[PDB]
């Protein structure tokens, strides 16, 4: 079938990066609604406003609800309406966003996403999750585009506490494996098609990225500073594991880490790190050579991410537990069923459990 | 500053994707302007039409003028509007989609792009060159957004005559080369800001692809055939070295491809060619190691790129003629002076002279 | 599902084996029908007689009718249970050890096959091709064992016609590229299951050791003579060969041969020459690098395996003969659809055409 | 621009070259004023007299005031001009080198330089740093022409306290880094233009001889002995590491050096010591890679010299000092802007930031 | 004993730099004796002019009697006092520049050397060889100090006769073999000590830029422009190539290129290429290996410069020049003393046979 790469239009990342929104949202709308959480416009709002206002844009500042939902986006739509917006700003993180990208939707105009931290694969991604107004999972809304635009403010992004830039790691260390992984069985991607040799070089340039800069980074972001190691981990966590994902594919990884929600015990936990844990159990399904799992485990433990189910507060009756995550993973419609050669939840139950013997024994050596 | 990377929303590339165009198309926009000269509309217009038909869009058909001007662009847009046209799907060549990108601009619709030859980086690009209707260059428009879609039929590239894909590989190989000296010179980009690591390593694996596939994509081309080397070869052509450019990086093979104009001799000659010997010329100025100039050479004797200014019928009183070429490459404004420690008009007169002499070497070491 | 590898119970190759050949025999059973044509008796009967009677076996020597036909099959078991013989000896090529495989199935007896040339990698595997008495082919014969014994006299093969050998080097030399092409699709190989490492490093030590020793066998060969390295040739054409096909699996160079019946023209050449081609074709198919469709070439060349259709006598209407060829390589039922990625005529055209002008290209550069 | 090397017209180092010193400056001049501080002309004075009035030539003592003043060097000038002396020797340690070239310029004769220890890499330079008779900082006195002759006698240098060739080592670390900054930004160096092979070469040498004799000549300097290791240490913190900073350039290491006089709290350490720090957060602004800054860190560690700030006594209040360094380090003229791409003071302090933050992950490793 | 480097005290280097003469000069010495034969003049007394009298500097222009001779420096220095100068400059080739420094010498002031040909190792050198009035060599006149400064103009060098830069690189061929025989004798360099590591750091330079630049560079001396690869070579066949066998040392190289005036035959050839040939000598004297040898036959070819005695015009009765050519090279106080271990005529006869039937045997492989 045709191959296919989808990419937000724009991406833009540098310190301060803010400052200039108003000169780079003004080609491509006149009247912003901007959305975001009281605590993201307690701290931008006014250079928001200063930027925008003096590019002669309007903007019309609506408080974000708190979730993704279809009254949220409606009354976003009724809110905008009255000040006849134009584009959409959603500035914040993966629910404001979400909101944003479907609220553009539904009103068809621009949106233009401004994450203030770097944690998850998403902002550039042509989707959106629906929850209830309650924050129950509701739906996967497929958008037909991805945003127009994507600015990251890397001075925003330093701010944030690192173990957010971690997550983010664990996000975007995933993309690699399972873009590697639909590349080998031929699975379709989200963007509708094959893998291209583009999707597939950015999500290798995001796994080596991590592997070179990952720690150097670590270190920027717990001083809440911005150096250029910090700068390639933030595109690689964004833009690189964005399109990654979505043009390069999902498998085992993502499947493992929707299928923790059949237990409660890592609610407290962050996407990327649970998705850390879970590529270790794909390399473990792939039977990756001990050297590349080797390499993944270190990565991941310098950023102090999980690799045993202990460090994601999996606790007590594993058996039980795993074979919850591992039919979970492995039901209709789950993106495990693009590793080659097929797997079955007896598969994955085995993964999960070695994969945890491993990241023990690698604990242990470590000391 | 801040980096930048532009993209294409979505990106489609396969044999039989005309087909597909339908459904494709759908999600965008309902009523589609098609604009194509009588030459691709005479092979094209038929599946065009049941595409569209099939999937419920309807379609005004509207063969191009021929030049991209701004009586051109008035004149579709009069005709669109007739038909409350909603968007613009460009098919075939160069000045075609030029066309249809600067129309889809002023009307501010979607625009598709379906490019039938795989011979310029220009497809994927927000930009649309200006021309008289008579023919001469009129302005380079930059536009604020690229293409929403742009779908490439490689069996309908395959259809083409093999030397505007050779054409296509000479304009993609200065895709490196030239993001490189940017990154290296830290050079503003056409997409606004400092290259990405992202554009960067697209660029990096177009020159990669063309060395591998360059040769294999060529025989399937004079036999009109599609193979994996082909598919390759063409996202190369048209993604990587579109992408490659614009958030990557102009310099000075660019800008000796330009300076040819202040010459007559070279008119018969296809912009990727002229391309092919600006990059030699390049390694030059950079002075590039002895295998990296020998290694440019080879691909490009191999895919019968021009290599001396012989083969671009640039012949007798060389010296005045490259003094003209060089003056002009050197322009206030040229990409030239991305090049890093800046370049003036004495230094690209001694690149291309020793250039040439270079390739003429080659050629008979080669017999 | 399961990962099975088949194996004739004991392969016995050296110089002389023949006149062992009745020490081998007795432990499996005490009176042998003996089939061959009247050429193969002529040199081998003798010799054959003393080696069994001075083990104390009877033999009832039964002339080969000439075709593996159920007649013929027939036939000889009516001659075997006037002797009351026990066990089938089949020695010679290929029709001859077909029928002693099928006869020995029938009769349900053990099996022991004595190639007299090493030419194709059938004499190992569970198969017996059925062909009518006019010498039509009828169909295939799964067989539930592979024979109990094989036994190569390589000083009888060193005096078959060299280019016996070299087509078997063409037949040894598809078994890597089609057993990995198996393994990455996870195809069903003949053995009934997904290929094992065992069959995997069968296969690929059978390519190895053409690479290393097929240019150094041809000579002994073209000498009449025993070397070493045509001892490990003689060993890759028959056992490595043998059991990599069946328990590694085949792919589109096998089912490209079989196409090639499509048409009249190749009529001439031996199964291994065609399937040196066919590989060639997989190789452009599966866009192998380069220096790997360079190394197969040259490989090929050097033993005057061919690889352009005019050297299998395909001369004139190419793209007719070639859209016979490849409809006929991708009809329902044919191993080119365990090529990863799955594969249509159009593409198996395509490759066709354009390994075709790679060697031709090859041929022109080698002078 | 051009490209510009200097040097002294001669450098000379070995054992006992003091005592050859009247052989060395006799083709020079006749009649020397001997510059030395008490200290110095204590151990010196009685071989000084001797090699000059063996080989015929006059000495004046005239014991050094302490600091390089313009009344100092008038003081010394009336000196010399009772005892009509045609040339300058300097011998001791930095502030009396720097005196004797500046005197000599003044009077416009030859001066001879012979360092007693290897802890910067001022002595080989044209330029001298004219102090307060207090000892506060005045201004930079640029020469025109480098001493005429620099004369290193290595059993001297070997009786040194050891911590002085290890901050030589760290004065001499920087040279690489700084050379290849300025030659990737094409910064003008101190000799007046860009940079030439020559001195990248030789500031290159300079890290290699570091890395591969640091450690060998350590131990013969706290032994006070003269080895190969330590010859080859000493050419390297003099020579390369004089040429190669004036020659091929000073960037961030220099500048951020320079800034911590904005603090008092390293006011015990030498030149050669906070450059060394001031290398590892160079390392960190221009993203070097893992190995490669934990080459630096290590090799440092290794000859004592720090890694972070602690261990420059910089303690306490680490946000406001580093903020003060880096707005120092950052202001009109500093070298830091020799920096490929532009710093600013917030690179800067990220960069200080991460560094100590990364010495302190090391030393912390290395228990 | 002492390890000792000699340098000029500045070396500047690029195209224009006559222009800038007068700010060069002006820090050394304000009224200028300019030295120059009648070509040279002819093409530069007006720019330099120009250049000295806008920095306000005094030139007297004295047009060279040809010869570096006692007479010369006489009536040069004669004409100096009458125009009360207090440096010199020599502009031109090596007749010129030995002059301006015997004379710079005689006078006591400094002398600026801006050398007008790339051709031989001399300019930057404490060495005038003195000659008599008619030519007839006369005597080594070695200085105490190396020149003040060297200015070369690479545009004035690019418009030299290519074959003048091509004997630079046979010149500067030598530096690395003779500098590396003398560091392994431990012979005593011209700078009076053993090598320096900085001196064969720069003498390997040397030979590595020849290898990766000398093709290149001799492409643009052909076209007479200016490139970085000549820029390169132009460095290496002036300052590296200088201080290379200055204070690295000369070997069998030198010894046997002076050998040659034993003999009249090679008397149109210019130093550098006899000391090409001297290299290849060398080597088999040294029992280079193979490839090394290969190597710098290839070079030389590459260049033209000459590999075989009949291209330096040395024919017909062999045996008896080589042994007067040998018994001079080994004369008392020849260089070829340095050699390791010894050598004697009888071993240097022999290498002079060898190393021409092996140019023999290169030339005809080459066709
Ligand atoms: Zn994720
Ligand atoms: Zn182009
Ligand atoms: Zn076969
Ligand atoms: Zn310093
Ligand atoms: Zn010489």
């Amino acid at each position: 079938m045709d191959r296919i790469i989808q990419s937000p239009g724009k991406y833009i990342q540098g310190t301060g990066a803010i400052k200039r929104l108003g000169d780079y949202l003004k080609p491509l709308a006149e009247r912003w609604l901007v959305v975001g959480d009281k605590f993201v416009l307690g701290f931008a709002e006014e250079m928001l406003r200063k930027s925008l206002a003096d590019a002669g844009l309007a903007a019309e500042i609506a408080p974000f609800g708190g979730e993704c939902s279809h009254n949220e986006i409606n009354r976003l739509r009724d809110i905008a309406g009255n000040a006849k917006c134009t584009a959409v700003l959603g500035i914040g993180g993966g629910k404001t966003l979400d909101t944003a990208k479907a609220l553009a939707h539904f009103m068809n105009v621009p949106v233009a996403i401004a994450p203030t931290i770097a944690s998850t694969d998403a902002p550039c991604s042509a989707l959106s999750v629906i929850y209830t107004d309650e924050g129950e999972f509701d739906s996967y809304l497929m958008l037909p585009r991805n945003p127009n635009m994507v600015i990251v403010d890397t001075q925003i992004v330093a701010g944030a506490p690192a173990r957010l830039l971690a997550a983010g790691i664990g996000d975007a260390l995933a993309t690699w494996f399972e873009a590697r992984a639909c590349s080998r069985s031929g699975a379709t991607t989200m963007a509708g098609g094959k893998c291209t040799q583009a999707a597939l070089a950015l999500a290798e340039l995001c796994y080596n990225t991590l592997l070179e800069e990952g720690e150097k980074a670590m270190l920027a972001a717990e001083q809440h500073v911005v150096t250029p190691a910090l700068e390639r981990v933030v595109e690689a966590n964004t833009y690189l594991s964005g399109v990654g994902f979505e043009s390069g594919g999902l498998a085992a990884a993502h499947a493992i880490h929707n299928g923790m929600t059949a237990i409660p015990d890592a609610h407290h936990y962050y996407h990327g790190e649970k998705v850390a844990f879970g590529t270790l159990t794909q390399l473990v399904l792939e039977n990756a050579p001990v050297d590349e799992i080797e390499t993944v485990a270190a990565l991941c433990h310098s950023v102090g991410l999980p690799i045993t189910l202990a460090q994601l507060d999996i606790k007590g009756d594993i058996p039980t537990k795993m074979r919850l995550v591992a039919e979970a993973a492995c039901a209709e419609g789950e993106t495990i069923h693009n590793m080659p050669g097929g797997v079955d939840s007896d598969q994955v139950y085995a993964a999960l459990l070695v994969a945890d013997q491993y990241g023990q024994r690698f604990l242990q050596e470590w000391e």
